[PDB]
This record gives C-alpha cells, sequence and structure tokens, in this order.
C-alpha cells in the first residue's frame, strides 16, 4: 500500500517539473486503496502560490467526492507538507498523512526554510493528532533524491 | 485607511454568510490603498475546505496582477488567519497583515481551536517576518461582533 502510493506521488513530482506546471512535489489522495486525486504542484501553471501539490490534490478530491471532508481518505506527499499544506490537510480532515522526503531535502536546493511546527510537534497553539508516517527505506530514499535530480529543470518560487 | 479596508473585509464576511457561500470571514488585499481583491470564505460554494477568505483573496490578487508574489500588497482579514491561511500569506510574500478579531472569537461559536503559532510569535520551525497588526478599538469591536451577529446563520465546517 504505502510504497505504491508514495511512488505515485514521486512520479507526479517528476511529471510536474517536466510539464513546467510547478516545482518537484506530488501528492496522491486515496480512499480505501482507490485513488481519488493524483496531482503535482501547479503554482506556475495556475499563477497561484497556494497551488502546492497537497492543496491541489485536496481541492480535486473534494470536488470529485462532493464533500468538503476527506475523513475516510489518506494523503501521500512526495515531500513533507509545508505549514500551509499541513493546515489544509488538517482542515480537510484527512485521516492519515504519509510523506517521503524531509523538508530539509527541498530546502537544500533553495526552497524557503519554511517548516510546519504542528507536523513536527513543536507548537504552543497548534497541535495535531493526525496520524503521520514518515516513510523509510526504499520509497523514502527515492523520494529524497527528487530534489537533486530535478534541480536544474525548474525555477525556484 | 486600515479601518476602511478592515471594515470592507468584515462586510465581505457578512455578505458571504448571507449568500450561503461559506462562513463569516472576509479578506481584502490592497496595493498602496487600491483594492486588488475583495473576498469571503467560499468553502461551501466551492466544496473546497481550502477556500478560506484569505486563500481566496490571495488566489484572486495573484490572478489580477498576473504573478505569484504580492510583496507590494497588504492583506486585511476580518478574523485572525488560521495556520493554513497564515502559511499562504507567507508564501505569497504579502508585506503586511491587519486582522480584526482574535481566533477565539470564531472558536467561541463553533470553529476548531486551530491557531497559527507563527502569527502569535510562538513558531519554532515557521518564522514569519511580515508586519502584523491586530486591530484595536472600533476595528476590533466590529470584527468581534461578526461572530455574535452571524451565529446560527450558516452551516459550520
Ligand atoms: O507542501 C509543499 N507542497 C508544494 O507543492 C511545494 N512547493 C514548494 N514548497 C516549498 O518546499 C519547502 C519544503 O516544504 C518549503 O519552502 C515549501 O514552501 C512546497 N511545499
Ligand atoms: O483563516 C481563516 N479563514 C476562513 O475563511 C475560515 N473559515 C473558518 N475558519 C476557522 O476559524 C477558526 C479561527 O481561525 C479556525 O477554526 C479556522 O479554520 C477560518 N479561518
Ligand atoms: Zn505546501
Ligand atoms: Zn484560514
Amino acid at each position: 500500500s504505502d510504497h505504491k502510493f508514495l511512488t505515485q506521488a514521486v512520479e507526479e513530482a517528476y511529471k510536474g517539473v517536466d510539464c513546467g506546471d510547478g516545482g518537484p512535489f506530488g501528492a496522491v489522495i486515496v480512499h480505501n486503496n482507490e485513488v481519488v486525486a493524483s496531482c503535482h504542484n501547479m503554482v506556475l501553471k495556475y499563477t497561484d502560490p497556494t497551488a502546492h501539490a497537497e492543496v491541489t490534490a485536496i481541492r480535486e478530491a473534494c470536488k470529485k467526492l462532493n464533500k468538503i471532508e476527506l475523513s475516510e481518505c489518506e494523503i501521500y506527499a512526495s515531500c513533507e507538507p509545508c505549514p500551509m499544506c499541513f493546515g489544509a490537510i488538517h482542515l480537510s480532515r484527512l485521516k492519515r498523512l504519509v510523506y517521503g522526503a524531509k523538508a530539509e531535502a527541498a530546502i537544500a536546493i533553495g526552497f524557503d526554510d519554511f517548516i510546519a511546527d504542528a507536523l513536527r510537534g513543536t507548537g504552543v497553539y497548534q497541535k495535531s493528532s493526525l496520524e503521520i508516517k514518515k516513510a523509510d527505506g526504499n520509497g523514502a530514499a527515492i523520494a529524497e533524491q527528487v530534489f537533486q535530480n530535478t534541480k536544474e529543470k525548474f525555477r525556484l518560487y
């Protein structure tokens, strides 16, 4: 289960940078092993700084399911979600988050040092009880390599 | 002119509640005293839990200006932006936030305890640097009243 959908999110990241749609980030939203949305970062295509992969997937899933809560769904993120996307994941009531690469791997290629306190458990005000899994082993090593692999293929934003 | 634009965001909150578009939240984005976007929460209208007033206004301002950064603009929010919206405000590079009511005003009528550490100055991994003003006096009174005036006028989400 987790390897397959994490891998799908990684493939979306590569697809989006190759499309020119946005940065190397992918996200896949799954409903009891059925894929609901499979998206990548669309900031450049949409001229929308909120159109991260995770936000785009949530928007698409909710529209497809005619529901604003995704409480029976899980989300696979190629990279650790940022504070905005972690907030979106919270609001959408997704029940589980699996992510591949740590935020540091994106920051290593120039992305903003912009990390979600609530994901890392470092907040005073914002807490999370969302079930969160940081992948390890194979899928994770693949996910971490995305940023070195796509560095020269898109413009930072 | 802070009071004028904060009042317009509170107006948007009431209009959206009256429309059935979403909850009692508005946001106005401004360039040197000219309105670039004026929006309210569209979560119900769009079946999109990311379509908070602030995210909606950022998307609309970025479309109107045809670019993904708003570093010359300021944003007026009728209520303290949540972690998702404050993350979007960070990513859009808005240079200043003026907000009307404290989050507790909205929590008091049914919304989640869901507060942005980085806005309140308790973030560790998320470090804001935009200028933030919490409205006082009449601005605060109008903004806090929204939640008493609109109680049980809309579907919670
Ligand atoms: O959650 C995210 N999804 C994206 O699509 C995305 N695109 C760029 N970023 C930035 O990558 C860093 C690591 O999370 C942060 O600077 C994000 O804003 C993203 N973060
Ligand atoms: O920033 C926000 N914009 C909104 O449109 C909105 N709609 C509802 N809420 C919720 O109000 C509380 C105080 O910020 C949190 O539960 C928000 O999710 C909102 N927060
Ligand atoms: Zn994000
Ligand atoms: Zn919000």
